[PDB]
RNA sequence: UCGACA
DNA sequence: ATGTCG
């Protein structure tokens, strides 16, 4: 039941809090559509939460009605409520992670999209498409 | 007390 | 090990 007509984006990090990246991938093919600059300080579920927000940007972009995969429960939600709900310590330090999260937010609550976000069923269709980690 | 997704 | 939600 796999929608390969889609966008799959992830994170990806080193260390947790730790630097965050992450990229979307045409789901069917692997290509690599865009990628995020590494960000020295970040969480996760932060790095989850801007990869699907940018990935409603690109589709919106280009006039796209194809769908998002995800793995993250988390950033979905986040997504859902417009609202990142990260505790990461907002200092000198986390200030770029946090502003593009907080411009994402903005983002999502001035921009409408009908783009479903799907969760990518890791149990059974093995590692998202845009996966890093091992 | 966990369970789940990362 | 941590980041988050149910
Ligand atoms: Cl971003
Ligand atoms: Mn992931
Ligand atoms: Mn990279
Ligand atoms: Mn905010
Ligand atoms: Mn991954």
């Amino acid at each position: 039941e796999i929608i390969w007509e889609s966008l799959s984006v992830d994170v990806g990090s080193q260390g947790n809090p730790g630097i965050v990246e992450y990229k979307g991938v045409d789901t069917k093919t692997g290509e690599v559509l865009f990628e995020r600059e590494p960000i020295p300080i970040g969480t996760n579920n932060m790095g989850e939460f801007l990869a699907i927000v940018h990935g409603l940007r690109y589709l919106k972009e280009r006039n796209s009605r194809k769908p998002i995969y995800s793995d993250s429960q988390t950033a979905i939600k986040w997504v859902k409520d417009k609202k990142a709900k990260s505790t990461l310590v907002r200092n000198e330090e986390t200030a770029l992670i946090w502003k593009l999260v907080d411009e994402a937010e903005e983002w999502l609550n001035t921009h409408t999209y009908e783009t479903p976000i799907l969760k990518w069923q890791t149990d059974k269709w093995g590692e998202i498409k845009a996966n890093y980690g091992r």
